[PDB]
């Protein structure tokens, strides 16, 4: 699949669910990062667009307590790149995953209603 960055001003930022719906309407989904190669592809896309250090929704959403975090596209959550100490469900309200678009490419769980950039796959 092809990844596409949506780096938006405040007017066009989206919640996790809004971002998921946008990517699905176009024929894809929010991006799943299933290995280091995908991660490095997205990092290069971030550098090519000058989007260094921006935050982006990924397809990470909590499933059942048993499943834990899942990918919206249904791929297995095998590879992980959570930031140290994450996911921490800070204040019990963090059920969606965002990418910190710096060289670490780390993930953090945050409130699903936060307005963010996002990355689609198509
Ligand atoms: C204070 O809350 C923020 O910082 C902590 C630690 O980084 C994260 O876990 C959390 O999701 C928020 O981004
Ligand atoms: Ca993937
Ligand atoms: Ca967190």
């Amino acid at each position: 699949l092809c990844f596409k960055l949506y780096a938006k001003g405040k007017h066009e930022k989206k919640t996790w669910f809004e971002s998921r719906d946008f990517c699905r309407a176009l024929g894809g989904d929010l991006a799943s990062i299933n290995n280091k190669e995908e991660q490095q592809t997205i990092w290069r896309l971030i550098t090519a667009s000058g989007s260094y250090h921006k935050l982006f929704w990924l397809g990470l959403t909590y499933g059942s307590p048993s499943e834990g975090f899942t990918w919206s596209d249904g791929s297995p959550v095998s590879y992980e790149n959570w930031a140290y100490g994450e996911p921490n469900n800070y204040q019990n309200v963090e059920y969606c995953g965002e990418l910190k678009g710096d060289p670490t490419m780390s993930w953090n769980d945050i409130n699903c209603e936060h307005l963010n950039n996002w990355i689609c796959q198509i």
